[PDB]
């Protein structure tokens, strides 16, 4: 594909499975793919932002916090940005969730699967 901005559908999968993750409820698909100089960046909206305290994706054999490129405090959402390579390969990610009022404090591994062909 060539430089520009595109819609890309995706699903978040439970770690090491083809099952839909509980996290899938809290992301917006499609995400936005920016292609720039042969590199691919994904901008993804997280819902219930206040609950999601960390979000990381695999980068160079390690995990890195995705950049927050915008926040909407009124909507309680935010947009995070990270690099993808092969849009047909699963991307490993990590999430930390904290809901003080429900005593829910966990962190998880998940996979993101993009589907470039989907509309
Ligand atoms: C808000 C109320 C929430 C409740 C009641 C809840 C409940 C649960 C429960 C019971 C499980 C065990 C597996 C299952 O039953 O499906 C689970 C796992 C999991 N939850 Fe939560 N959760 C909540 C919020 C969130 C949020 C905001 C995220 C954002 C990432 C999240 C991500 C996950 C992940 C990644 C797992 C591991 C299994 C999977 O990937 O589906 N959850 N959750
Ligand atoms: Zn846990």
């Amino acid at each position: 594909l060539k430089d520009g901005q595109y819609d890309i559908a995706f699903k978040v999968l439970k770690d090491k499975t083809e099952e839909i993750s509980m996290m899938n409820t809290y992301v917006v698909s499609p995400a936005r793919l920016t292609v720039k100089d042969g590199k691919k960046y994904i901008a993804m909206t997280l819902k219930n932002s206040e609950w999601i305290t960390k979000f990381q994706t695999e980068k160079n054999g390690g995990f890195a916090d995705a950049k927050v490129v915008s926040e909407d405090k009124a909507a309680n959402t935010r947009v995070v940005e990270f690099e993808a390579n092969d849009l047909f390969a699963k991307l490993n990610a990590k999430v930390k969730v904290d809901i003080d009022s429900m005593n829910y404090h966990h962190f998880y591994d998940v996979q993101i699967q993009f589907d470039p062909t989907k509309i």
